[PDB]
């Protein structure tokens, strides 16, 4: 997943979503569907 691909899916670019803390990243990508 690229930088804007990645924002498109979770609407978050990479770092502004490492950014979060794991437990919200891990939930995010769950509900997105990205085990």
């Amino acid at each position: 997943l690229s930088d804007e691909d990645f924002k498109a899916v979770f609407g978050l670019t990479r770092s502004a979503f490492a950014n979060l803390p794991l437990w919200k990243q891990q939930n995010l990508k769950k509900e997105k569907g990205l085990f």
